[PDB]
């Protein structure tokens, strides 16, 4: 029922790059999803205490959220685009795992994922 430490956003010994694909992931992908009317439940790690989800972290062992991804992109945490794309996919997958089909939160994730897929389709060449 307690919250775990949040995912890492800082790791000085992790090698880093700033690439045109990672720039696109921030300037286009993250910004598009962040501004959406359904963004709010995904803009920070799941607070299992505030949201009264005492089993959330029993079930979800690889937590991820756009607050974390936003910090990772702004602080150049990544080496490549695939790492960041995996974070988004983890976020959506977690939501579908924990929740019931048709739940509001699932519909919200689906709308963000649709946009995500549209933006990744046009990921610029390296």
């Amino acid at each position: 029922s307690m919250n775990p430490p949040p995912p890492e956003t800082s790791n000085p010994n992790k090698p880093k790059r700033q690439t045109n694909q990672l720039q696109y992931l921030l300037r286009v992908v993250l910004k598009t999803l962040w501004k959406h009317q359904f963004a709010w439940p995904f803009q920070q790690p799941v607070d299992a205490v505030k949201l009264n989800l005492p089993d959330y972290y029993k079930i979800i062992k690889t937590p991820m959220d756009m607050g974390t991804i936003k910090k990772r992109l702004e602080n150049n945490y990544y080496w490549n685009a695939q790492e960041c794309i995996q974070d988004f996919n983890t976020m959506f997958t977690n939501c579908y795992i924990y929740n019931k089909p048709g739940d509001d939160i699932v519909l919200m994730a689906e709308a963000l994922e649709k946009l995500f897929l549209q933006k990744i389709n046009e990921l610029p060449t390296e």
